[PDB]
């Protein structure tokens, strides 16, 4: 199916285990691209001095349709050194692996796939 309706936990950052993905932006949009699928994808909210507390190549979900079902149209979008790589809407949050964290809400979205 073309798209793909999802409910990513929301979690607090300071108890992020695993702080993201991968080294190249690549490769940090493979391993969330599968963390997703595989159900196994969190979800931080950007907020001040959350993003520094990140591994970079950062992994963003950004708006790309103002919404089906109640699901927003997202795609992924790359952030490494100032360079964002895909074009995109507003950044709902990134994508780290979620491993156990106890979520604080749930953020349904629709995924190009």
């Amino acid at each position: 199916k073309t798209h793909v309706q999802l409910s990513l936990p929301v979690l607090q950052v300071r108890d992020v285990l695993v702080r993201g993905f991968g080294d190249s932006v690549e490769e940090v949009l493979s391993e969330a691209r599968q963390h997703l699928k595989d159900g196994t994808c969190g979800l931080v909210e950007v907020e001040k001095g959350v993003l520094p507390q990140l591994e970079q190549p950062y992994v963003f979900i950004k708006r790309s349709d103002a919404a089906p079902h109640g699901h927003v149209m997202v795609e992924l979008v790359a952030e490494l050194e100032g360079i964002q790589y895909g074009r995109s809407g507003e950044t709902l949050g990134v994508l780290v692996p979620h491993v156990g964290e106890i979520p604080v809400a749930y953020r349904k979205v629709l995924l190009r796939k």
